């Protein structure tokens, strides 16, 4: 298909994901460890920018250290190396004291009572209301003329203190050095006339009818409902008191530390950027706790019960309902169903949790030794989220787990040589799960270093591919006929001794892959036609590796030598190191050329006899198929299935 | 833009004052109660027309409507209400100030004029959505419609 | 992409989303009040999956609703009444399914088409006789791959 670069184009072990959302966006994200190169399923390098910088992909091992989550709407990127930070610089109200200031509500007043303040252990005004014998004594019962009577009472007592008269209520504040230490008010009449106003209630209705604009009031709770303590502020030009985030509380964490998100622009482009995650709004440090992964590293991304879900040490991290980068609640007085879940796997052996497997009408989360089923009794809450162990079973954490059809292929790797399994619920049990050996007929065929397990529902294959040995891909070709495994067929596909691959992914029977020999990295495609011709104008069905349709070039031949010599380079784009290469001729004459000593690229060259300028041919390499029979032994059967020699 | 003031009456002794734009746009002083007369002067209609003149005079181009025990403010289309306190002395029981929000629907103006529009923000009780209220005046009743915008 | 009725609601497929309109409301995707929540207000949730899943197809099969995508098959439920808060969306399996052809029921079983390069396969989609929940696809096509282009 093409040649994405050099060998090194791609880094040494690149983290390679499919995207493909729709039949014009099927991409392929290439995580280089310090890059992020996108090539279509033509091969064309579309451009990757970091508005928001690389330094969320920069590793020496994406393999194990990045992982890919595509849905519809993002596609979201985790290092499970980088380790979530909460941001203190964003603080809410950075250094707030809530005996810096006060209140004081003044209702009215009655005839003989004394309104007294007491601040700070003297009384800075003492007011007695007339008795009520004058017709004037009306005037001096006003709140407004008994807040102001004892507001300037106050100022001369408290010289440098602040106070200022509002809507009902005096409103005074001690200087940046000072404090409130004791703050009473007597009035004689039942707190009817004044009260103090702190910045703590007892309850919402317990709230000043009037305050200055933006004050802070907690509610402490009237312990008569199972209260959680919150925060409120007055809004002056709407007169409403409204749930805000705590004073002294930071709210956000760093977004550069988060899960990132590759999205693609009009231009066909991508961008790689952080996502913007919604800070806390209600509560403080204690009430409305940091999430489980701050402090602590994101192992996977997923979806649950329309809920972004978080993998990160031992926790499930699920995100508020319907609002996927919220993981705080929406108010801190009241418990709402769609509030954020955070619990622990809760086990007595080491659990950290590296996949989300959605299996069988459950979500599924693995760990390195055991898996769990994340349920919940009726709606999935905080309180009914369930963690429970199913099974315990071995589990590679570099290639995730693939399901087809009804089952899940993962990897539990060996000394030597790496186990495949797959994942399947059992017949007669109603919640009973089982991972089956697939390679235990074959226990050292796949080595270890497993990266990529893949395969087609439509053509009923699952593939491995292993670091071990990079230039195999090593095929599981299976068969269910009425809940039986009528095939189990292990082999391996070979493309060359020095060609690694580095991914193949299955889209409707057509398997595109990334090769990488010792000089060019390609992009290539696998199809399992019947009885079709991968070409125009091709003889038959040729089968060749690296399988091009080539036109030859005017001044190729040379009647010197009476050969029309190509250049593989110019074919290809590329060079090559080993292989025997086929030219097919639309005739259908075929001429092989042998490796020569040195390789392909010391000698670059296909010399054709005679002049074939502006004919089309086709060049590829020879495909080696091999078959090894079993001896041919006597085989019987017994009543069962089982075999006898 | 628009603004309201419920007047629920009044008290002897008690200075009613209405504060717009950084202005006391209109100030009344009830009489100290001395007289017999002083008890025609704490109906809530007549102060409600008496603080609505002086708000017409301060407020040149605003318009003030005097509805059922409340003053209907309505600032030009240039302009608009940015400050807007009362003070009654009387712990808000004589007038107080009613914008387009309320606490809860218990705390709406008992009369507004035809369609006009609260929105309700909760008093953090229940798990709570905030919504809109508008006033029926032939109906005399507060439904819940699609919000402003 | 899809029309489809359950529990009295009218249902759009759009996208990896569920759109469930007001119960015996066809038409009304909105709630009737923000002030209460009721059982009856729309159901608007995105089927959950690591996984690319764009709904085709809601197909009624075995005492359930299916929705069906390109690659994934999912099972409509409800925890109990089926409201905003207890509606599951729950990966069952993962089939390659056309999207051109509706899936067509036939007594207890569904059939559908799952093309490949150059043929199609038809599959079977029935309930397994053992397991409580556990669905399954069969090539009825097996041994004539190369019939149906």
């Amino acid at each position: 298909l093409n040649t994405l670069g050099d060998n090194g184009a791609l880094g040494q072990a690149p983290y390679i994901h499919l995207i493909n959302r729709d039949e014009h966006e099927q991409y392929y994200a290439v995580f280089t460890g310090s890059g992020i190169r996108v090539f279509d399923l033509s091969g064309n390098e579309k451009q990757v920018r970091y508005p928001n910088g690389s330094n969320y992909i920069k590793t020496a091992n994406p393999r194990n250290d990045l992982r890919m989550v595509t849905v519809a709407d993002y596609t979201f990127i985790v290092n499970r190396n980088v380790v979530a930070q909460k941001n203190t610089k964003s603080v809410n109200l950075p250094n707030y004291n809530p005996n810096q200031d006060g209140l004081i509500n003044v209702r009215g007043g009655q005839y003989g009572r004394e309104l007294i303040v007491h601040i700070n252990g003297k009384d800075v005004a003492k007011y007695k209301i007339p008795d009520g014998s004058q017709p004037e004594h009306v005037n001096n019962t006003d709140a407004q003329w008994l807040a102001e009577e004892l507001a300037k009472q106050m100022r001369t007592n408290l010289s440098d203190w602040t106070v200022n008269v509002g809507q009902g209520f005096i409103h005074v504040t001690a200087p940046s050095g000072q404090q409130i230490d004791s703050f009473t008010t007597k009035d004689g009449y039942a707190d009817q006339l004044i009260n103090p106003v702190t910045h703590y209630a007892q309850s919402f209705s317990k709230l000043p009818p009037n305050a200055p604009n933006g004050y802070m009031v907690k509610i402490v709770g009237d312990a008569s409902k199972s209260a959680d303590q919150y925060y409120v502020r007055y809004d002056a030009e709407r007169k409403v008191w409204t749930e805000t985030l705590g004073w002294n509380t930071e709210d956000q964490v760093l977004w550069e530390t988060m899960p990132h998100a590759l999205v693609r622009a009009a231009d066909g482009n991508f961008d790689f950027k952080w996502l913007e995650w919604s800070p806390k709004s209600c509560g403080d440090v204690d009430t409305n706790p940091w999430p489980s992964f701050v402090g602590s590293s994101i192992n996977d991304v997923f979806f649950f019960r329309n809920r972004l879900g978080f993998l990160s040490g031992e926790n499930i991290i699920l995100s508020r309902t319907a609002k996927y980068f919220n993981f705080y609640p929406a108010s801190i007085a009241n418990l709402s169903d769609d509030d954020p879940i955070d619990v622990a796997v809760s086990t007595n052996r080491i659990a950290i949790l590296k996949y989300a497997v959605p299996f069988s009408e459950e979500l599924l989360i693995w760990s390195d030794e055991a898996q769990f089923v994340l349920t919940a009794s009726g709606t999935l809450t905080s309180k009914s989220v369930e963690l429970n162990l199913t099974t315990q079973f071995d589990v590679q954490d570099r290639a995730r787990p693939f399901g087809i059809g009804r089952n899940v292929y993962f990897a539990s790797p060996r000394s030597s040589f790496t186990s495949i399994h797959r994942y399947y619920a059992v017949q007669d049990v109603s919640s009973v799960k089982n991972a089956e050996d697939i390679t235990s007929h074959v226990p050292n065929y796949i080595p270890n270093g497993v990266f990529s397990i893949c395969g087609s529902g439509t053509e009923n294959f699952c593939s491995v591919l292993s670091h071990g040995d990079p230039s195999k891909i090593f095929m599981y070709k299976f068969l269910y006929l009425n809940e039986e495994l009528r095939q189990q067929s292990w082999s391996h596909w070979d493309f060359g001794e020095n060609v690694q691959v580095l991914a193949c992914q299955s889209i409707s029977s057509d398997m595109y892959v990334i090769l990488r020999n010792e000089f060019n990295t390609f992009l290539a495609r696998i199809s399992f036609t019947k009885n079709a011709i991968d070409l125009q104008g091709e003889p038959y069905r040729a089968f060749m590796d690296m399988k091009i349709r080539y036109t030859i070039p005017s001044g190729t031949y040379n009647d010197d030598t009476f050969t029309t010599s190509i250049h593989i380079p110019t074919i290809y784009g590329a060079n090559f190191g080993r292989g025997k290469i086929t030219v097919l001729e639309p005739d259908g004459k075929i001429t092989v050329f042998e490796q020569p000593t040195a390789g392909w690229n010391s000698d670059p060259w296909l010399r054709l006899s005679g002049n074939l300028e502006g004919r089309m041919v086709y060049i590829g390499f020879n495909i080696n198929f091999v078959y090894e029979f079993s001896k041919f032994l006597i085989k019987q059967t017994a009543d069962d299935g089982s075999t006898s020699t």
